């Protein structure tokens, strides 16, 4: 009874190019959903994100080239071609942007919505966090004095030796001061403010970028600092230096991640109905979520501050003034561009806190959400291929943005999610915490493939299970309203919509990846492995597991233990 | 088959008891080894062995002079009300103390000069031993003090909020102890919170376990000034006698920047748990009267020695077997590890032989009995050892401990062995499993991540990583956990199997009472009988997350399960929960 | 509980080598029987049958005790002393001798063992059993055989062997034609030959000739005579219609094939083994009076064969006219009875010295058995070796009997557990002894004529025919198998086991209790070990492209494909390893096809 609408046929495609029928679709829900998008690419990591990715990048240097007559575009442009081709640490973190021995940024403060507090935490270094000191892993550990000497003989001797093994150390000596994040978990222990006096040349540090009262978000390694103290300088060109090692998209993303501005400008405008096609589904999965104390978060959601799409202060006179500290002119812009950036994002202290701001480029994809002020971010790069375009089966937008807004939505009300209100501030909840333990417990009852461990990552196990859990309920809902949209896609009549709607929701996660990387990432993200990610998250939600009516014992459904909620 | 001697059918009677025989041990073995004893005793088969040499003891105490220090203190305690009376309102003399050392709720100094006072340290743990690198004078180690609740002060559920149930108890402490005026309320509620608050900060501070195991950077040689920069005070308050100690402090912690005195309390509420903290603190002494007690030493001596030899030499052919990763380097790294690894016997050789030696070592005690003073006094004193011999040679031969505990230990750094249902002769079973897993336990406990440290060997950790990820598989009940054991743990499967494989090679008849069961298998059963001990489930975690050892469920199946050779001593089909290569 | 007894330790150690407890016994099992064995055994530098193992074993121990009055036992030593190793200068002489064609052809069968167009070497007839008679039948053939092109192998190996022979000369291309020549040759022969599984109608391939044209004498070549019998008029036609030119193309094939024979011409065996084939009785005579020792094997399996029949037997007038049989069946066990020496040597009487050596043996043995012609009939003597491993019965004899050979492998030992040796020993033997009742056996009768055995021929054809269903429906693992031409061995087997393992059953009911786990796998009754040594005889893994060579040609199944088959058809063994129903050794469902 199929459809045969062109539009549907394009995103058919797609999914069906992943999609293997050889395997079952019960046992490894996640193998017979993409093991084709496995066997099918060449050779780090790679995945549907960093399909789509790639494609909004490919066609933002499209339209780079075509319209070259705002200054800003103008600058983005001329940078394209041009890449195609105490007091210490402080003054290079301002040059560079590359941190040491202490990261610094700045938001609003914790304790009011209205001075913006300085934070000062423990610095992430090039490798994971806690994957150095364990009785344990022997990794790389010349990798430094290899590429130290490399660039070394080329400015040109021996004290790289030392040099090198003496850095390392302190490094080693670094890291296990950080915390692990296993704890990074907690803000009613990380704020703990200090004065401009309380520092005993911090004055002076800062004095390399106030009054304000500091933020420090932890005290055991900062203290630690203390005891550390000439060196120490090598260590930092290391880093600075260890910066630096088709280009099209290598390019392109230095230019994301640091002209965050006109990249997103020159894309979008490049929309009336996108914004409002995706209004609604915002507004659907909210209340969805909602219908489930109960009158504050309750609030915090009907407070949100929503934003789809990207900012609106983006004729030009904005997008050229918010942007207009560039001047860049004619590979020096690097440096140009890293020290206009990091300076872009610590001038906005001086002014007062916003419940607008935009936490990242709208170029790439994910919704990021910060708490800290409170709000959804869904770039407009996002609502595009294999998640959300314009004409496709409900099915999809629903499984596409729908999704990602709803795993994103939820942090609200995970670990953290909880210790914040619709202000950005703080203060039988106990039930929920007993939640965690299930989830993390019963998840770790499961494993990856190639180590097989996941008690970190329940912030985005729940935020999945909910998110995804409700939007489907969303969208169960919506059609509910109608009952006809069930055009099946063609090329593909052996699923019923839900089923699609599942099958796209695997398939939005699949990758190919080196098992060394893999087994880094375990312990390197906030982040289940993705196959354990898709597995189980399906061994939980029950309506997947009812429209597949996968019989009992197959093993994809152990209702006996159900599975936790919320 | 099946001799009646005394002893023999008494053995006999032993494993006959607390044995399970309706509960097939290919499905669960945990519980088989003694499953009526859970159902009709109410707790380990340790509490019960210590307590057995521990009724020795005062068998012998009925009655030289170290004995007379003894049996002096042992009625200090056993002076009923002198554990009731002092306790009743001898805080007169805890103001004293006390106010010795600050004010109150409403009024780094005091910091560890409690050590000598009460030896109840806190934010500094220190001790002095062989000096870890230059191995031939002892110096000193000054590193973060153990919490009285685990290492879980965190948002990490399992404790986050239950962190609240310290306080109270706490809080009400307080008002049990604010009953006393002598020189209403709100205030309190908030010293809970701080208190509560240090601790998660020193908590975090500190160094959780698995990774207090790179001796490889715990190694932080420090000498007086750097904590000139950081105190010299402090270590002056441990004075009796110098500066030229060169004191290493492991953990780079918070330096820093009311609670010591909150914890103090926290320790001041017929007989044996006296003797308990005699065997503590008082090693020698108590000892001494064990030797004492029992003659025939001599004949253990010859037995236990050929035993331990017997089995080490085992396990080096072992080595020479496992060659699949090592090889020459590693081998004779081994076989020196090994025959350096030196060895005691129930006792050092200061103990006995001129029968007095050791009431002039021990020359470190008096008083008339004119208590909870001697309390502070014994306690001070066995500190009193643990640092006195700063000044003297690295000795190489040790009794960290009593030679009451019953236990082994593998004192590493000095590499040494040493040791204390104790043995009684009978059929081979026993004698080869009690002792000999004892043996076991210890000798593997040279050769893991902690033996390596005194290539290819990446192996070797690998082969670990192989035992870790299996435990937490198998669990009892919220499982158990992992990395916090292999150290402990591997040991298990190391040293069974270099045992068990003495016994073939030293081969015999079945028992009485029932002989169903031939020796081999049976030398199994009493191996596991090693590890009766029922327990509630409440405590079963406070066992598990806390400590570095791993509960008996696991550390039975999860040891039989990879073993093979019990395969072929038990009619099971290699195919079911029940039937890693460690070496 | 374990009878400590070494022997008893060295009767665990052969069971260990290819024990595999990993895999579930009752999942599968050859599996769990040999897969060790194809483990540990890299392939050693074809099919490595357990049996060419002892074949190893023995054969060696020949060679060991040969070195050291003595006659015969002497011929053989410098026989075999004769193998430490040209001399093709000799065989063109022989060629050269030849060159009346058939004479030729008859002559250098004859002095060549070479059979080439008449495969035929006498026996007792069928139908009149005292007369010894003639035979002449379709040849075998090198390949078996459509489809291959396998053929062209055959060419490419043709052509490259008269070309290694034109290193000598004493026309570098024609060979290039004289190849395509054999070929087709090779494939008119087999084109009209009888592919087997058809060779069961004994009542037709009996049709007798005495004194169809083409023919000359040509018994003249292999040295009033009765009646010839031709067991293929079909094929012994098919000659007639393919014959001064002829002469040129059909003696090119008969040299290339005759050639072809001895390309070649501790590696020891090589040749060793090849003196058994040909000397057949001398090497026995070596090998049992070399081992000397008969109680153990002068009864154990004259108590055991004995107990097996008996029981098979017992489990209308069809039951008695077989038991007649069986009880007359004559049964040579060990070795035959012209075995001091003299009169082996006088039987083995034709032979004498300082390819010559290989040249003398090879018309000995094709005079050697066909020497009784002359002689009244006989229903005493073997087929082959005693020194072989084997057992054979050739129903024209209603002969079975049991090389001493095997007597020592795996197949049966004096002091192992009578568990051990009634799987082995006993069961190749009860697998004789119903080898005579299958379609093949059941055609004859007590004395080796034929009206019919046996109507209940129906159940017979019942079981036939399920049987073959559920082969051809349990495929070897390496593409499937072949229906009768494996039933019939395979119904053998299937029964005789059955057989053996009631003997077992019955006879320690006999005697009491005995059951002494067995002192390196301690953990069975003896039972289960019966079931896991005949498992283990059969333990053999092969090339995996000779598997499905041999696949084909063999006439009785791949290994695996019977030991886990055979067991699947007992309820005996299902309970014996105390399994569960509905798995992957039970037919309630794909039912047994119960044989008896």
């Amino acid at each position: 009874n199929a459809n045969r609408s062109k539009e549907w046929k394009n995103a058919a495609n797609t999914l069906l190019f992943g999609l293997d029928e050889s395997v079952d679709p019960c046992e490894d829900f996640y193998g017979f959903t993409c093991n084709k998008f496995i066997e099918r690419i060449d050779l780090g990591r790679f995945t549907t994100f960093s399909q789509a990715q790639l494609e909004v990048n490919s066609d933002i240097v499209k339209a780079l080239e075509k319209v070259d007559v705002s200054q800003t575009e103008r600058i983005t442009k001329a940078a394209f071609q041009s890449c195609v081709e105490y007091r210490e640490m402080g003054r290079i973190e301002q040059q560079r942007a590359l941190p040491t021995f202490m990261y610094t940024w700045v938001n609003v403060d914790h304790k009011n919505v209205s001075r913006n507090s300085y934070y000062i935490s423990q610095p992430t270094l090039p490798m994971p966090r806690e994957f150095y000191v364990l009785p344990q892993f022997a990794p790389e550990l010349d990798a430094r004095t290899k590429a130290i000497e490399n660039v070394m003989k080329a400015f040109a001797d021996k004290m790289i030796k030392t040099a090198a093994r003496e850095v390392t150390q302190i490094e080693q000596k670094i890291a296990m001061a950080s915390w692990p994040d296993d704890e990074l978990r907690n803000h009613e222990q990380q704020y703990n403010p200090y004065e401009l006096f309380a520092p005993s040349r911090f004055g002076k540090y800062i004095a390399g970028l106030f009054i304000g009262d500091v933020i420090v978000t932890n005290p055991a390694y900062m203290g630690f600092l203390n005891t550390l103290f000439y060196p120490f300088v090598n260590y930092i060109i290391v880093h600075m230096l260890f910066e630096d090692a088709d280009a099209r998209m290598k390019c392109v993303d230095t230019i994301t991640t640091y002209m965050p501005y006109g990249t997103g400008y020159v894309y979008v405008n490049s929309r009336d109905q996108v914004v409002e096609d995706v209004k609604q589904q915002t507004e659907l999965i909210m209340k969805t979520f909602l219908k489930k104390s109960y009158r504050r978060a309750e609030k915090k959601i009907n407070e949100m501050h929503r934003n789809y799409g990207w900012p609106k202060k983006l004729d030009d006179y904005y997008s050229i003034l918010e942007a207009y500290n560039n001047k860049t002119d004619k590979t020096i812009l690097n440096i140009l561009r890293r020290g206009y950036e990091n300076r872009e994002s610590f001038r906005r202290k001086n002014e007062t806190a916003d419940r607008t701001n935009f936490l990242e480029s709208p170029a790439s994809v994910n919704a990021w959400y910060a708490p800290e002020l409170n709000s959804l971010t869904l770039p407009f790069g996002i609502l595009t291929s294999p998640h959300y375009d314009l004409q496709f089966p409900k099915a999809f937008n629903f499984a596409g943005s729908g999704t990602v807004g709803g795993h994103e939505l939820v942090h609200g009300f995970d670990d953290e999610g909880v210790q914040f209100d619709y202000d950005g501030s703080l203060a039988g909840k106990n039930g929920f915490k007993d939640m965690a333990q299930c989830v993390v417990t019963q998840y770790n009852a499961q494993c990856c493939p190639a180590c097989a461990n996941g008690a970190h990552t329940q912030g985005e196990n729940i935020a999945d299970l909910g998110g995804l859990q409700a939007s489907y309920n969303a969208y169960k809902e919506y059609i509910k309203m109608k009952g006809a949209e069930e055009m099946r896609l063609p090329g593909l009549e052996k699923f019923t919509p839900n089923q699609i709607f599942w099958i796209s929701y695997g398939y939005s996660w699949c990758a190919k990846e080196t098992q060394s990387s893999l087994v880094k990432r375990l312990l390197t993200n906030p982040h289940s492995p993705n196959s354990c990610r898709v597995n189980q998250v399906l061994q939980d939600i029950p309506s997947f597991a009812k429209d597949f009516q996968c019989a009992l014992g197959q093993k994809m459904y152990p209702p006996a233990e159900q599975r936790c909620k919320v």
